[PDB]
């Protein structure tokens, strides 16, 4: 069932807007057990109460955030739940002008959760599923990214990253990116309203990542992807903007959109300025408030 | 194994090839070729009479190296001297211009000499099944002149059986090679690609969108420079659409540039017609559209 024009405007503006100056995505979607340490680390208890607690604090900041924000990803939970005044998570953010996302992470039951999804207000889906392997998530990726572009929906293509250099650790990226686009070619799947998520070649300072970071993803990644949102996995806030940030220095062809796809650097701080008392809002959507801009501008390279 | 000794060269050349909207010359007609080109200006196929054009080609004045950063050779040609007993190979080498060698198992043996002779790149050209095994011999090939401190020309395939067609197409074979030549690790950065153009009527204006759209899906940032072939295209609408291809609102990472022959020499071989009293006249048609392609790849060319 091949896409028709009008499919394509409606994707492309939309992966082209969730980085359309810089605006990086928030990864607001942890699990059920993610979000219990990552509270459980601030000296608090995981409940699901005081999640839509953090969460309201975050999607409530000034609107000026959708200037760094240009979409959040969140679990199916938060794609329900209401704020105090009963108002949906997910309109505090579409009015705000941020654009919704939906873990939707098996590919049966996609082309129907994924058409539902839609409906219920999200634009864009995340999933992440030997020369054999390598070979696998990406025949599936292909699918599943050829599915969500089914459902209106904007597939963020994860390709999984698995003590070697970085030397090595940068073949590896490279001989998987070749894999993933390739597959996603045979499965003719609109690269233009699509959305990369990959690793940064990491073990060496950012500069020495990103220049292994970018010819990796050069050598690899097609101009007509609109934009590669890094996930910042175990890189503190502060190493997950200097890389991102030599990223789009790198003196190298760059294409597309050097933004980023972060949670543990966008929440960190203003996930110690809460610690369960929800009061301190200030403090919370300060050291948020205070990532989105700085690693929007790693975006930039003006940081 | 490449060093990143070799990669520094594989590169200098690459690019040194497509430097300022300079294109690479197809002077490497195989003879029997040749003859049906001389043989539309009515001229006998002789060793020599190609000896002489392409002599006249590459004598003509050396602010042609502004316009042509490259120039492919046949075989026999690579050893032919002009009316002075001096070499083409080395007459081209002082020009600026870069010396390439046309290839087509003993291969990566021929490289080191056609290497040792002055060329610094060469070339080569060849269903689901058929396309991998094109892709994947254009891939081997590839990683054996850079082992040989070649630049290879990737050149892909297509047939002439619309527009949205032509482009489809494109699209896999062009998958397929850049696959191909990240399977067997090949310095993408030290390539060249020669695709064909993807071409109910239509304006440089879509010949080109439909094509850099194809481009920019398939072929990666890190090859430093697309020499599009013109076969087929009369040497105006090579340059239409070279230049078009070189405005139109995409992305694109890599130098759009030309590596013609019928596109180059069609006029300048018919202004000459065999009779060596014309020198003149043919190296000026070829300067001509010399110039006028490399504007193209600027993008700024006009037409009247």
């Amino acid at each position: 069932p091949a896409l028709t024009q009008e499919q394509k405007k409606e994707l492309s503006e939309i992966a082209q807007s969730i980085v359309a100056n810089g605006k990086g995505i928030l990864a607001a979607d942890e699990s059920v057990g993610t979000m219990g340490n990552r509270l459980q680390r601030i000296k608090v208890e995981n409940t699901e109460e005081n999640r839509r607690q953090f969460r309201e604090i975050l999607f409530s900041v000034d609107s000026s955030i959708n200037q760094s924000i240009g979409g959040v990803i969140l679990f199916h939970e938060t794609l329900y739940q209401k704020d105090s005044q009963g108002k949906l998570f997910r309109n505090i953010l579409k009015e705000k002008g941020i654009v919704v996302g939906i873990k939707l992470d098996g590919l049966d039951g996609l082309s129907e959760r994924c058409a539902q999804y839609k409906k219920d207000g999200v634009d864009f889906g995340k999933w992440r599923p030997s020369s054999l392997a390598i070979q696998e998530n990406a025949n599936a990726l292909a699918r599943y990214a050829s599915i969500c572009q089914q459902n209106g929906l904007v597939p963020i293509v994860e390709p999984e990253v698995i003590d070697h250099d970085l030397e090595h650790c940068q073949y590896v990226t490279e001989k998987v990116l070749a894999a993933v686009y390739k597959a996603l070619n045979d499965h003719h799947v609109y690269l233009e309203g699509t959305l990369l998520k990959p690793n940064m070649v990491t073990a060496y300072t950012p500069e020495q990542v990103a220049m292994a970071t970018v010819t990796a993803l050069h050598r690899t990644v097609p101009a007509a992807v609109p934009g590669i949102c890094f996930l910042s996995g175990g890189m503190s806030e502060e190493d997950a903007t200097l890389n991102l940030n030599a990223i789009n220095l790198c003196p190298l062809p760059k294409p597309w959109k050097l933004s980023f796809s972060y949670g543990r650097a966008l929440q960190a701080s203003a996930l110690a300025a809460w610690g369960g008392k929800a009061a301190n809002k200030e403090a919370t959507q300060e050291a948020f408030m205070k990532r989105a801009m700085a690693n929007c501008q790693a975006a930039k390279g003006q940081y």
